[PDB]
């Protein structure tokens, strides 16, 4: 006996987007007021401390189309 | 016996956009106020501290059109 | 006995933008007090501190498209 | 004796006012139509035929922010 | 003795006032027609034909915010 | 004795008026027609045919803001 293995994804596939205008887009933010008091702050391992800080992201594509495709094949 | 593999993945696909306008976009983060007391800050392994402070990206592509795909083949 | 392995993939895909008169765009963060007070400030493995800190980057890649691919291919 | 003086303002004072923040998508778009002989117009006459208009005024919208911070030891 | 003087304010006044907001979608659409041998207007005549008009007015929306903070020891 | 005066503004006094933030896709459209075999207009006549307009007007939109701080031993 012989092994025979014929692999043939065919993709034609469209993804599309038509937008006819993004308009007017606003990301505004406020911190208000924090405050912490203590004798001590002590981090000893891996620690994320994050007093009133803003981490901020403002993301717009005119097309945010995704495709993603994996493929494997495998023989033992 | 034998062994035969043959890998013909076929990709014809589109991934498109057709944006009209991307317009006023706007990103105004504000800090507020942050206060920290103490006798001691004291850090000591793999720490992140993030005081008070402002992280911001803005990412703007007239099209964001994104493909990934990713083939494998293994034999043993 | 024989073994054999024909990978020939095809990719004729497009990845297009075709877009407008783009971006009136806007950036501009912070204007907080922030203030720490402490006797001491100890910082001894791999810390990472900010303060009152900006980090501003900002992206406006149009006319664009992303195209990965990998094709790994093992024999053992 | 201390004196620790230390008011915080993070207030927003506003005014929006007018023609904001609104949609309009395809306005128009029906045909109109006027047939005559004649048009005729000879004193005063406004006429608007098939027009889009967004006129808008704002005389308002003013905003006074007032404060005091005195400290009389 | 120790005074400890620490107001905070996180206040928004705003004033919100005239055509805010809206969506209009494919206003107009239809036919308007108007058929005559004569159109003839003679004084004054104030004459819309198949318009579309957003007019709008705000003389008012304003807003004031006073404040005083006194202390004394 | 001792005193600590550090007052803190982080406020914002702001006016948006008349025509902001608004999206108008495609006004105009379809047709508009006005078949005559005269048209005469002769005093003070004001005729707008199938055009578009967005006239503005802001004489308000104003702002003041005051502070003292008078501090006095």
């Amino acid at each position: 006996g012989s092994v025979q293995i014929v692999y043939k994804p065919v993709d034609l596939s469209k993804v599309t987007s038509k937008c006819g205008s993004l308009g007017n887009i606003h990301h505004k933010p406020g911190g208000g007021q924090v405050e912490v008091k203590s004798e001590k702050l002590d981090f000893k391992d891996r620690v994320q401390s994050k007093i009133g800080s803003l981490d901020n992201i403002t993301h717009v594509p005119g097309g945010g189309n995704k495709k993603i495709e994996t493929h494997k094949l495998t023989f033992r």
